[PDB]
């Protein structure tokens, strides 16, 4: 009867409902390593047939840009998910893992040798903003790459998506959006470069677009989704031309015959050419209410929507949805706190 709650198959897939848990950043994988908290947190999460992806993923000793987020680029990483995985499947869990890689969202307390963080440019992020004191400010400013390097880091995210199959995850989710290092490449306001990955529309998608490349041949296309948000400017990320970018991006997907093309949601034309373009499935985020995304995906604006807060707080959010029960307050003050129970797996199931 309730849209949300209704059956739907994502490619080869079979989810039992459409609330998918979004991907989100916890910082609780103390030294970047997963944490056996983490399998209580997606094992609480999860439904026989839901969807779920996990918080951003680094693909290297680079990709981070705050404490404690977890990585997949050593045997070590992927040791320490395969419980967290293996406790999802339990409960009947698809899994995607995220992968991303902050690029110029990072300082050099954050990088090996206490480089620079990297980027597509050395455009300066928030350069108002230093740390309590020091004239220094907070975001390291970044170092341009060589395009000498970029082939070995897109291959990079090929391999992270290979270790994700390792610790048995059902997919990818390739962090697209929110100004990271893709996104970066992506933007107009952050992308500058006057070489082949840079200056012009195509070349600023040239980045993405090998990136998809690589991970859906490690891993095979069907098993791919990636996270994209034209229409955003987090940590200084807008483009002058959101709607081109968006078209271009999910049209030039389809070359490509990936899973899912999973879409943030601007101040609310936006999402709709993006979704006629993508001939795969589509997943919208962004402020969905319950009633909000039965309408969606009844009127077949996306398939699936990605609740991040409201899951965030509500363990069995799509049960709640399914009933219209009363939802649990998020915590905000404990989004990002390092406790491994704490505003984290004590949220409460219904009575
Ligand atoms: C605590 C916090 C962490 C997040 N971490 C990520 C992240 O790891 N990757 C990502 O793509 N989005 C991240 N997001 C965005 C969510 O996935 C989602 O798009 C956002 O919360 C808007 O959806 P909502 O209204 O359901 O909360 C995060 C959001 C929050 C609140």
């Amino acid at each position: 009867s309730v849209p949300l709650l209704t059956p739907y198959k994502m490619g080869r897939f079979n989810l039992s409902h459409r609330v998918v848990l979004a991907p989100l950043t916890r910082q609780r994988s103390y030294g970047n390593v997963p944490q056996p908290h983490a399998a209580i947190y997606y094992s609480q999460r999860t439904t026989p047939g839901g969807f779920l992806i996990t918080e951003a993923t680094g693909v290297s000793d680079t990709a981070q840009g705050y404490q404690d987020t977890p990585g997949i680029w050593t045997k070590e990483h992927v040791e320490a998910w395969k419980p967290i995985v293996d406790a999802v499947h339990a409960k009947g869990g698809i899994f995607f893992c995220q992968i991303w890689h902050v690029g110029r969202v990072s300082n050099s307390g954050f990088q090996p040798n206490g480089k620079a963080p990297i980027s597509c440019s050395d455009k300066p992020l928030m350069p108002q903003i230093r740390s309590n004191g020091i004239d220094e400010a907070l975001f390291t400013p970044p170092r341009r790459l060589g395009i000498e390097e970029i082939p070995g880091i897109v291959n990079d995210f090929r391999l992270a998506a290979r270790n994700a199959m390792e610790a048995g995850f059902d997919g990818v989710e390739i962090h697209g959006a929110n100004g990271y290092l893709i996104d970066q490449f992506m933007k107009d306001t952050v992308n500058d470069r006057t070489d082949e990955y840079g200056g012009s529309l195509q070349n600023r998608c040239k980045f993405p677009l090998e990136i998809v490349d690589a991970v859906a041949k490690e891993i095979g296309p069907d098993r791919v989704g990636i996270r994209l948000s034209p229409f955003a400017d987090y940590m200084e990320s807008g483009d002058t031309n959101p709607g081109a970018l968006g078209l271009y991006m999910a049209e030039s997907l389809n070359k490509y015959g990936i899973l899912y093309c999973h879409v943030i949601e601007a101040r609310m034309h936006t999402l709709m050419p993006m979704r006629k373009a993508f001939k795969g499935t589509f997943i919208s985020a962004g402020g969905f209410t319950r009633e909000d995304g039965n309408e969606a995906v009844s009127k077949g604006r996306t398939d699936l929507v990605a609740y991040g807060r409201w899951f965030l707080a509500n363990p069995d959010l799509p049960k709640r949805f399914q009933v219209d029960a009363p939802l649990n307050k998020y915590d905000r003050p404990t989004f990002y706190t390092s406790d491994p129970v704490v505003g984290y797996t004590d949220y409460p199931f219904l009575e």
